[PDB]
């Protein structure tokens, strides 16, 4: 008798974060039976060589109430038939909550991957904060990405024996998304130059601060000739216009279209430093040992800052330049961040998750938390 694990994912980012876990399950077929259920990303599954078992075509002018009901009724039926021992839902999407609820209705064990993040504000993010809180009450086992997420769960009175700080599976994903010898002209023509990668997608930054930020990187590039800038341009025309105006026409600045999360991981790997306001990049970049300068005034990632893998520098042009130059001119400061321990995971969150599941069903050694 195997432990039948049903992994549910409904978005591309979930696919990337759940794939590694599915791979881990598939590495131990003597113990696990893996059932993958899609509720939407076929490019990601091809990379991880994951044949999905069930594909629910849930639809897209649908309200939140309708999406929830469709996914819940769909998953209810899938679970009732497949009769898995455990269903794994991820993070805070509506699909995860709905599938979680169908899992509870079917009286199956519910595992929550990336468990316990909280803003404690029921309407920000909406409905993600509530999703993760609801999923949190229904979950039987929680796989927290950090010590903080675990504490959040403890403060809500969850049973410590059911929470495991495993790290973030997104980092495990890098072992597969990052190619042995990735292919891209810019990376091939890079030579001895230091690649600087920049991305900004937060509404607050895409506004007026955007101009100061492009001017900052332009100046970094002009001041340091052995650097090159890659900027996947945001789709907003006003943003592109500012990018073309300030960053256009420079041989060492590449203004390209938005990269896939996968192409991005591969660029990230050869990057010397990255400027971003993306949450995922703050946890993934240090997985590559890439120093991250965060273009934000606030952050939900204090661990990265305390660890030294990340630097919160805001959006002031003078601060972008200073902080960038510091890293570019002082190899000591670079390796300091480059070697700082990633508090969000070591790339083996999947293994800890599986050991945790094995621990419950076969009552084998309880895995200890990921040590930051």
């Amino acid at each position: 008798a195997k432990i039948k694990v049903m992994s549910i994912f409904g978005t591309r980012p979930e696919a990337i974060k759940m794939a590694p876990l599915v791979l881990a399950l598939e590495k131990e077929p003597e113990t696990f039976e893996s059932t993958v259920v899609i509720t939407a990303l076929d490019q990601v599954l091809e990379i991880f060589d994951i044949k999905p078992d069930i594909d629910l075509d849930i639809m897209k002018g649908q309200t939140l109430a309708e999406i929830t009901s469709r996914v819940m009724n769909g998953i209810n039926e899938v679970i009732a038939a497949e009769n898995p021992d455990i269903v794994l839902v991820h993070g805070d999407t509506t699909t995860s909550f709905a599938a979680g609820l169908a899992t509870f209705y079917q009286q199956k064990m519910l595992g929550h991957v990336e468990a316990g993040l909280r803003t404690w504000n029921k309407y920000s993010p909406f409905p993600e904060e509530m999703n993760r809180q609801l999923t949190g009450v229904m979950a039987d086992i929680h796989f927290s990405p950090t010590k903080q997420a675990k504490e959040n769960l403890l403060a809500e009175g969850k049973d410590p024996a059911t929470i495991f700080v495993t790290g973030n599976t997104a980092i495990d994903a890098l072992k597969t998304t990052v190619q042995k010898d990735y292919h891209h002209p810019i990376l091939e023509n890079l030579g001895d130059n230091r690649l600087i990668l920049m991305t900004a997608h937060r509404r607050e930054n895409l506004g007026e601060p955007m101009q100061g930020m492009f001017e900052a990187v332009r100046e970094i590039v002009e001041s340091r000739e052995d650097t090159e800038l890659v900027y996947p341009m945001h789709l907003n025309p006003a943003v592109r216009e500012k990018a073309m105006a300030i960053l256009g026409g420079h041989e060492r600045i590449h203004l390209i279209e938005p990269l896939d999360a996968i192409d991005f991981h591969n660029f990230l790997r050869k990057s010397y430093l990255v400027f971003t306001d993306s949450g995922g990049v703050q946890e993934e970049a240090p997985g590559m040992g890439v120093p991250v300068l965060v273009l934000r005034d606030t952050t939900e990632r204090p661990e990265g800052i305390e660890a030294g893998t990340l630097k919160l520098i805001g959006t002031n042009k003078e601060n972008l330049i200073k902080e960038a130059l510091d890293l570019l001119d002082n190899k000591e400061s670079h390796d300091k961040m480059a070697q700082a321990a990633n508090p969000y995971g070591d790339g083996f969150a999947a293994n800890r998750i599986l050991a945790a599941i094995k621990s419950h069903f076969e009552e084998t050694d309880r895995p200890e938390d990921f040590i930051v």
